[PDB]
């Protein structure tokens, strides 16, 4: 089955800096979230189809998540990816896809827009439990990228 869920996350910084700040993820997160140790490129060229391993430390314990890349669209500032393995994904998911995109709030901010996909195996249902995980997590993560790019002013 599938269930979807959307949110959306409001931000000071205007939505083309955000999105070339997003574009840079990979050495931006290590840097500010602690859990995250590394993100590596296992597989492809940063595009669609691209394999990412997030290595990440929880209770003092190396686990590692798995990230595809499913689309690009740079002129609307839009990015798909997707969950594919490691402890993010419970074990009654196939893969849970985020979708993005960022809009010109009012001000000269961003709206950034969350449409969240979790694809499930036959009839099993999604743990609320773990969505409230992947939401703080995910939330966190725009944080990361916003809070680097209003640290760094000159970078974006
Ligand atoms: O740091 C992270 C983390 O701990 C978890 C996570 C999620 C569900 C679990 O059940 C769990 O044990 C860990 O997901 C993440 C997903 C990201 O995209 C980025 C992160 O930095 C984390």
């Amino acid at each position: 089955g599938v269930f979807t869920f959307e949110d959306e996350i409001t931000s000071t910084v205007p939505p083309a800096k955000l999105y070339n700040a997003m574009k840079d993820a990979d050495s931006i997160t290590p840097k500010i979230i602690d859990d995250v140790k590394s993100v590596e490129i296992v597989e492809g060229n940063g595009g669609p189809g691209t394999i990412k391993k997030l290595t990440i430390v929880e209770d003092g314990e190396t686990k590692f998540i798995l990230h595809k890349v499913e689309s690009i669209d740079e002129a609307n500032y839009a990015y798909n990816y997707s969950v594919v393995g490691g402890v993010a994904l419970p074990p009654t998911a196939e893969k849970i896809t985020f979708e993005t995109k960022l809009v010109e709030g009012p001000n000269g901010g961003s709206i950034g827009k969350l449409t969240l996909k979790y694809h499930t195996k036959g009839d099993a249902k999604p743990d609320e439990e773990e969505l409230k995980k992947g939401k703080a997590k995910g939330e966190g993560l725009f944080r990361a990228i916003e809070g680097y790019v209003l640290a760094n002013p000159t970078q974006y």
